[PDB]
């Protein structure tokens, strides 16, 4: 009764056998090649990224304004004395090296960092008058205790900021101390970069990625711009929907995922490898990417927990089923759920012996949370480390340490300057009006603050530090388009929240400029989390 029925081959395909008897398509067409049968669907896919892959000329333009960033050794002193405190400037004279107080004018000889280095993951910093305080990037806290001579002045302590200038420098530095010399050359043309940057990549050891990138492009120039264009086109040609490697979570491209069905692909797990070590060289010679992952893949990377608040910005849908399970009785209600799933058609037992155990109040947490992790993992597991292991061997994961999920972030991708009249023109108001005094507040916030507090933002609301292609009136959410949205929500004691698959932040109505200034930006930076 219904063994297959399945669609036909889109005319201009052949089915056929390789040398082993493994079956592969063959577009006629494009006269291209696949391991996973057409659908006129997915060739729709194809279609919707030959359209991206090849209307990317003027992409570039903007990929390199986008190469603002910190103006590298001209803006990263991870100087292991740490800073001069406010007023000081360094100076030399006779080979001599003095101090100048502009604080005051007077000049001594003396660094006032009065010869005891101090230990991994600590940050110095000063005060508007001038008082030494340190930062532990370790915890996040910050005591005015000297982490090694127990020492203070009085007390009355400070708030963390979380300082990405000075733990990119620490990276930018750990980089370049374990950088070989020669070169590692990457020959590829652009009719098949990819097949190409492939083979290369994945014919050398792990090591020569970290000697300097000489790429050049048969038939064509600069070593840098060809090292950013490189990056930039090989981070698209992954996401080609014909090598099966990556799907998308929402309609179009939104929530980019490792695809589960990439095994169908004998060589899923070299690519998945092949793509590690080339999202790793991006990092490890500065260069930016634009593939774009989701946040809780980049927060697997710094292997932080996936929480449950992860989970509404990957499957929406979903993640409101688990909620309703948690917050509403399930005797009551007619259903008979067991601890297992169905998908690809197989029943996996989130525990041991899973599928004849029925949610019941009793465990429908442990259910609940199972369910989270499962959700997050579904048959992507060998690819993820296949992934992982590919990135470690180029750039050790541990190098990523201090770094919360939205920092990782925007070391891959880039940070252009936000059009914020083009923000503001193309956001839409639930519950308020352009004249609500939350609303023009907000923007004057916007406005008045700066570009790395812009991205912070844009990344806490929408998941992403990138500014959609088109202007931020086509803005896409996880049921398509779904312009940036602010809503009033709660009385003026909650915190705001982001609903990340509508673009949507709640934003409860403070009763001052001041009192909004603050408790937004506590949560844009507020990461919750410990790797």
């Amino acid at each position: 009764g219904s063994e297959f029925r399945p669609q036909p081959l889109p005319p201009g395909w052949e089915r056929r056998v390789d040398d082993r008897r493994r079956v592969y398509y063959v577009d006629h067409n494009t006269r291209t090649t696949t391991w996973q049968r057409p659908t006129m669907e997915s060739v729709r896919n194809f279609e919707q990224w030959q359209s991206q892959r090849n209307q990317l000329q003027g992409a570039m333009q903007q990929f390199n304004q986008r190469y603002l960033y910190s103006a590298s050794m001209l803006a990263a002193e991870n100087d292991p004395y740490g800073p001069l405190p406010p007023g000081w400037e360094k100076r030399v004279d006779s080979t001599d090296r003095v101090y100048f107080v502009n604080h005051n004018t007077k000049t001594t000889q003396w660094e006032d960092p009065r010869e005891e280095p101090l230990p991994e993951g600590w940050e110095i910093r000063y005060t508007r008058e001038g008082v030494r305080y340190f930062v532990d990037h370790n915890t996040r806290t910050t005591t005015f205790k000297d982490p090694r001579n127990g020492k203070s002045s009085v007390t009355p302590q400070i708030a963390y900021e979380r300082g990405f200038r000075w733990k990119l420098a620490h990276f930018r530095y750990l980089c370049q101390s374990n950088a070989l010399p020669s070169h590692v050359k990457i020959n590829v043309s652009r009719q098949t970069l990819f097949e190409d940057s492939f083979q290369q990549i994945m014919a050398l050891k792990p090591y020569d990625l970290r000697r300097r990138l000489y790429v050049i492009f048969r038939g064509e120039l600069d070593y840098g711009g060809l090292a950013r264009e490189w990056f930039f086109l090989l981070s698209h040609e992954v996401l080609n929907p014909m090598y099966c490697l990556f799907e998308y979570a929402g309609k179009n491209n939104y929530c980019l995922q490792i695809n589960p069905a990439s095994t169908i692909n004998p060589d899923h797990l070299s690519y998945f490898c092949f793509i590690g070590r080339f999202i790793a060289m991006a990092l490890f010679h500065g260069k930016f990417i634009d593939t774009g992952f989701s946040l809780p893949f980049y927060k697997r990377m710094l292997s932080k927990k996936l929480t449950i608040k992860d989970l509404e910005s990957i499957d929406t849908e979903f993640y409101n089923s688990l909620i309703w399970i948690r917050d509403n009785n399930i005797e009551e209600c007619g259903l008979e759920m067991y601890f297992s799933v169905d998908m690809e058609v197989t029943s996996h037992d989130l525990k041991l012996g899973g599928s004849n155990i029925l949610v019941t109040e009793e465990n429908k947490d442990e259910y609940i949370g199972l369910m989270t992790e499962w959700r997050f993992s579904r048959g992507v597991q060998e690819q993820t480390k296949a992934f992982l292991d590919g990135f470690n061997e180029v750039v050790p994961l541990q190098w990523l340490q201090y770094f919360d999920e939205k920092e990782l972030e925007v070391m891959l991708c880039g940070m252009q300057e936000v059009d914020l009249a083009d923000w503001q023109r193309n956001t839409v108001y639930r519950h308020y009006t352009r004249n609500s005094k939350q609303i023009i507040w907000f923007w004057q916030f916007v406005k008045e603050t700066d570009n790395e507090v812009r991205m912070r933002l844009l990344q806490f609301v929408t998941g992403t530090c990138r500014l959609p292609l088109g202007g931020f009136a086509e803005l896409m959410g996880s049921n398509g388009p779904q312009k940036f949205c602010i809503e009033k929500v709660g009385k003026d004691t909650w915190l705001p929240r982001s609903h990340t698959c509508f673009n949507r932040l709640d934003l409860p109505p403070y009763k001052s400029y001041e009192q909004l200034k603050e408790k937004l930006l506590f949560a844009i930076e507020e990461t919750e989390g410990f790797g």
